[PDB]
């Protein structure tokens, strides 16, 4: 909380990372920048990251543009932090990601160099109202972003900003694709819509194109009824009531009734419940625990970078201590199919 715990890390020879409780002091050969008032998150209550996806991506590309500019190319790069533990975290959180996507790095290789100095960054809290019962740290990330990249989930050869950033917003629908072509993310739709003002309600409608036109083949409703299935189901699509209480866990009735559902779909699946966040993001976190061996706090990151807010207090118990049996469920899977 000092500027005597002021700290420098190298990354690469020209990339260098700070974390500065005082002013940057210059040089004539070192290019200072900061993104804790650029990659800003929006948190929905006491969460305060990871960032998501897209400013993941802005990130990269900010390095990337400062390290190949002809007008630094003899200077040291420093992307330098503040003195909030939050923004630290996040900062620290993309030299990471940076580390893992265009270096070549480990995630324990980036969580090694990141606390070398020996700093200690607060791990990432949840969006539900008082106390946590589970955190995923930085190392956790790491593994996220690293096996998203061997699965195919994380291509920044393909990755659409424009459109991520498009889609994610209310006012069009607040969407993010979890698994690219194979899962989506949406706020529950109202029968009959409201994007007039005071609120960005939509209706089935607003989806079915942007469905249709990336082969979204099953549709699948945790929250309870705010219109009628048929507007989904006269369009073509498949559509599945597997609700269950709000912010409350799944049954294992209903979690190996959505795998199957999953499973058996013939392209891409769309789930949501009233947000598209707790519900939600359960299910299709087991969905990925199952299928990619991935653990808990590994799928849990990736999905909240990805949907920021994802998985919500007793849920991430839930899924916590579920691992080992979707785990072994997989394992059968795969073999049954061998």
């Amino acid at each position: 909380r000092d500027p005597q715990d002021d700290v420098y890390l190298d990354i690469t020879d020209r990339l260098c990372f700070a974390i500065l409780y005082s002013r940057p002091k210059s040089a004539s050969n070192v290019h200072y920048f900061s993104i804790d008032n650029e990659l800003e998150y929006e948190n929905f209550y006491a969460d305060f990251g990871p960032l998501n996806l897209a400013m993941v991506y802005r990130y990269c590309c900010k390095i990337n543009k400062k390290l190949k500019s002809i007008t630094m190319l003899r200077k040291k790069i420093v992307h330098f932090t503040g003195s909030d533990q939050r923004k630290q975290a996040n900062a620290a959180f993309l030299v990471g990601c940076y580390m893992v996507i265009y270096l070549g790095r480990t995630p324990e290789e980036a969580y090694r160099i990141l606390i070398f100095g020996e700093t200690s960054y607060i791990p990432f809290r949840d969006a539900a109202y008082g106390s946590c019962n589970f955190y995923i740290t930085l190392l956790d990330c790491f593994h996220a972003v690293k096996k998203a990249m061997q699965y195919g989930f994380l291509n920044f050869n393909s990755f659409n900003l424009d459109e991520y950033e498009h889609y994610e917003k209310a006012e069009n629908g607040d969407l993010n694709w979890i698994i690219p072509d194979r899962f989506i993310a949406f706020c529950g739709p109202h029968s009959r819509a409201r994007l007039e003002s005071g609120y960005h309600q939509h209706s089935p409608e607003t989806y079915i194109q942007y469905f249709k036109n990336h082969n979204v083949t099953t549709i699948i409703r945790l929250n309870k009824r705010m219109y009628d299935a048929k507007r989904f189901t006269d369009a073509g699509f498949d559509h599945h009531d597997l609700f269950f209480a709000d912010g409350s866990t799944p049954t294992d009735a209903i979690v190996k009734e959505f795998l199957d559902i999953c499973e058996n779909a013939e392209g891409a699946i769309a789930v949501h419940c009233k947000a598209g966040l707790g519900r939600t993001g359960t299910l299709i976190a087991c969905y990925i625990m199952k299928h990619y061996r991935m653990t808990a706090a590994e799928t849990i990151a990736w999905v909240r970078i990805c949907r920021p807010g994802s998985v919500i207090g007793p849920q991430q118990q839930f899924l916590v201590m579920k691992q080992t049996n979707l785990w072994l469920e997989g394992d059968y899977f795969r073999q049954k199919l061998k």
